[PDB]
């Protein structure tokens, strides 16, 4: 069965990092919204279901990785090769149609080793 569980906020600088997004749903239209804030800045999109997988242009656009389930409970992403500098807030919305919305946050803090 479908479990909700939060994303890791901690992640080791140079290796991949999973943003865990699930949202668990009620027995459908899905759209589905990645923002990245650094800190001291606004939030962006990185990533978006919106009738399919668009590519978003982002200094992220090149290192995300879908892995997220096919019936789109799970949403998570992948941020590849991961820098000091993704460090930050990211922000996971979950629309559904036929009304719902849901939103995750992940401080996202990066470490050295």
């Amino acid at each position: 069965v479908c479990v909700e569980v939060p994303s890791e906020t901690e992640a080791v600088q140079g290796n991949p990092m999973k943003l865990r997004c699930i949202s668990c749903m009620k027995r459908a239209t899905t759209v589905v919204e990645w923002f990245y804030r650094p800190e001291g800045g606004k939030d962006f999109l990185i990533y978006e279901y919106r009738n399919g997988h668009q590519e978003v242009e982002s200094p992220f656009q090149g290192r995300l990785q879908w892995n997220g389930s096919k019936d789109l409970q799970d949403v998570s992403i992948t941020v590849l090769n991961v820098t000091l500098n993704d460090s930050g807030l990211y922000t996971c919305n979950v629309s559904r149609e036929f009304f719902v919305k849901t939103t995750r946050l992940i401080p996202l803090r990066v470490h050295h080793h």
